[PDB]
């Protein structure tokens, strides 16, 4: 039977869009019941990179599970994870932000180098998203991340790809003129994945265990 996601699409459900039931009780369907949104998919606008790729690979699954792939309260000690909502992501009157994802931002008036691994030991794929953030000013980079020119690098065995922001002025959508960017891959079982940044990573917070049917 096939996973109803109600009314958010993929990109909403994936990414955790507080509109969007976490909706963790299907574990294998057929096919995917998409409906449109506004936003409920991306509150924060931005793109999606490599969607419809995404979209094809979560379309069959034979197992499905999500868990706390870099666990909130443990894995950013040397960074805030508390500060990083939004007016474009509201959530019961206030505003709020993607589930699955932490939008770590300085804690003071420094932001270290992160580095954070993860070993894939689940016995099949895992699917990880992440997003890149992109602020509207000089200002707006620092005033989050402290770091004028920083960079963000994700690899794998099998991926591998340093990323830049691009600070600038983009039309103002939800009250947003800065913008996010959402990249994802899969990681082979055994192999390892490693974020590393100066700023401007908005972190795995939950991921996904799956195996694609037939």
């Amino acid at each position: 039977a096939p996973l109803h996601l109600g009314k958010c699409n993929i990109a909403g459900w994936i990414l955790g869009n507080p509109e969007c039931e976490s909706l963790s009780t299907a574990s294998s369907w057929s096919y995917i019941v998409e409906t449109p949104s506004s936003d409920n998919g991306t509150c924060y606008p931005g793109d999606f990179i490599d969607y419809e790729e995404l979209r094809e690979q979560l379309s069959s699954v034979s197992s499905f599970e999500r868990f706390e792939i870099f666990p909130k309260t443990s894995s950013w000690p040397n960074h805030d994870s508390n500060k990083g909502v939004t007016a474009a992501c509201p959530h019961a009157g206030a505003k709020s932000f993607y589930k699955n994802l932490i939008w770590l931002v300085k804690k003071g008036n420094s932001y270290p180098k992160l580095s954070k691994s993860y070993i894939n030991d689940k016995g099949k794929e895992v699917l990880v998203l992440w997003g890149i953030h992109h602020p509207s000013t000089s200002a707006d980079q620092q005033s989050l991340y402290q770091n004028a020119d920083t960079y963000v690098f994700v690899g794998s065995s099998r991926y591998s790809k340093k990323f830049k922001p691009e600070i600038a002025i983009r039309p103002k959508v939800r009250d947003q003129e800065g913008r996010m960017n959402y990249y994802w891959t899969l990681v082979e079982p055994g192999d390892k994945i490693t974020f590393e940044a100066t700023g401007n990573l908005v972190v795995p917070r939950y991921a996904f265990a799956m195996e694609r049917n037939a």
